[PDB]
């Protein structure tokens, strides 16, 4: 059963202006170059999937509009399938304000969330689980995300083992809320910004300090951007693999949300938590010499 | 004759972040509110002129798009017209990316001009200036606005003086090719910027050092934001109004073209230059109380 990949989380049109030297205040420059570029961690993972071949859709609200419709072609145009986004009646769909420093990658985001809804468990209850081998959630609203799932699992306890519904979250955010998500899924990403915050000081400490939070049988992934990327899972070994720099780092926006794309893609094809975290930072780390994520594969 | 104001130079798509404090490098922080405001010196000089009560049209260069379609509806939303804007064939309009400090309205434009050709003299030389009163010019491409400058020469030769079109240009970019552009025009406005690129520490000491480069009988002016502004004519004797600071400063994009606008409009109503500097200083000072041009009236 190849079905599809579904990532649940924000779209967002990135408006992205390439420096030289990040601006200083009330200055004036001018750019080297300008694109707006579609966004949000579940976005960009849906992008990322199907450039290494994977059939996935995306699941987020958006409200019509001139932005929506710019985003919606650009999904159709990576294959990504929207049949599942959940439409608002008013609103706007959330843009974010970004620059990207040329001379070292680094990326200054200033983002609006647009009090749209988010997803909902009554909007999930809608969708067809049959179609899906692997469910991955960005974490966001927790208290409705738990309840999603929930019905996964419920789904998943009336399959054979073989049909059963890979689940993976994303806790990216240092908000309190997130870290009860930390108890559902088969894979689990930490976010180095949500271990430091918690007051680890590397992959590996954070996840030998968290692993208490996975449900029974997880494997928990914390990736450390320029140290690579490390894994644990119930064996209680604790895996690595080193980054895989390109020669220059030119923009690492997005690369956590590429590393997540090809971690989920690595273990869905069935290779081992080992072998996924190397291909997660290869593809990520070579995502980090390239503008947006064409050439990646 | 109370025909239009044409005002010739650039416009632009401003996204415009508002935040609280301006934003490190590589952080990632959510905004207060965000826009798409049109934008562009000429651009804004039109808005603040049509807010002002004063028929007045655009000119500069777009391109067919969906930037130019939301600029054209915004321009046109403003009673501001665009028969004489230059369309081309291939490009994309210029767009800036903008962070405005909301604690002090500090203003951060990381612009991109696209190698989109510029309005040129063989485009001026269609325009009809029998429709225009006031002609002001935006110091962009000082080679081919001269050449527009000298045609609007030719043609108030052959007028009557009270048919004469008064011409105003802006020197606002420090580059060597514009400051030839002093030599023409009525009414010289140079930038604080320009100003200190060129050695100077006041308004009134910008005045006296560069009154020299102005045709005979032209007024010079040189605004300095919270110092208020200046001009010195023929006469010799220099003038100034204080600013008219706002309770609180949140907003300072566009307030020298608020300033120009309100000059331009306050001389084309008869008042004299020293009423033009307060009026200028009024309504410039009270837009940086505000987000946006709308409530300067
Ligand atoms: C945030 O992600 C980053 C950030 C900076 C770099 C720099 C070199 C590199 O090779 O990869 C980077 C990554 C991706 C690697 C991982 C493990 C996610
Ligand atoms: C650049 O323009 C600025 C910048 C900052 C302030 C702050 C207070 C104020 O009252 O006006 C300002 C202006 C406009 C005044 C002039 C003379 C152009
Ligand atoms: O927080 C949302 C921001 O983060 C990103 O998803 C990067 O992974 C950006 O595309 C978006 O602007
Ligand atoms: O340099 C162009 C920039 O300057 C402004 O015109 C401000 O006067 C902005 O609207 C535009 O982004």
């Amino acid at each position: 059963e190849e079905k599809q990949i579904l990532c649940v989380g924000l779209v967002v049109l990135d408006v992205i202006s390439l420096v030289d030297k990040y601006p200083k205040e009330d200055s004036e420059i001018r750019c080297l170059s300008q694109r707006w570029q579609r966004g949000g961690n579940a976005s960009n993972s849906c992008t990322v999937l199907s450039l290494l071949g994977a059939p996935c859709a995306f699941m987020g609200s958006m409200a019509p509009g001139h932005v929506a419709d710019f985003l919606v072609a650009d999904f159709r145009r990576r294959g990504v399938d929207v049949s599942q986004v959940a439409w608002q009646s008013k609103g706007d769909t959330p843009s974010s304000c970004c620059i990207i420093n040329n001379s070292n990658g680094n990326r200054t985001i200033v983002l609006h969330d647009t009090s749209l809804p988010d997803v909902s468990a009554t909007d999930f209850e809608k969708v067809d689980l049959t179609q899906f081998k692997w469910i991955h959630i960005e974490g966001r609203n927790a208290s409705e995300q738990v309840k999603m799932l929930q019905r996964i699992d419920a789904h998943n306890t009336r399959q054979p083992p073989e049909q059963k519904i890979r689940v993976s979250v994303e806790v990216e955010k240092p908000r309190e809320e997130l870290f009860q998500l930390f108890g559902y899924g088969d894979v689990v990403f930490v976010s180095k910004d949500v271990a430091k915050h918690l007051g680890f000081q590397s992959a590996e400490e954070a996840l030998r300090g968290l692993y208490g939070r996975v449900r029974k049988g997880a494997v928990l992934v914390c990736a450390w951007a320029e140290e690579g990327a490390d894994a644990l899972g119930p064996d209680g070994k604790l895996l690595h693999s080193d980054a895989f720099p390109p020669p220059r780092v030119v923009d690492t926006l997005g690369a956590g949300d590429t590393f997540n794309a090809s971690v989920i893609f690595s273990l869905s094809q069935g290779r081992s938590v080992q072998e996924a975290l190397r291909f997660g930072c290869q593809v990520a780390g070579k995502k980090c010499g390239l503008q947006g994520f064409d050439g990646i594969v």
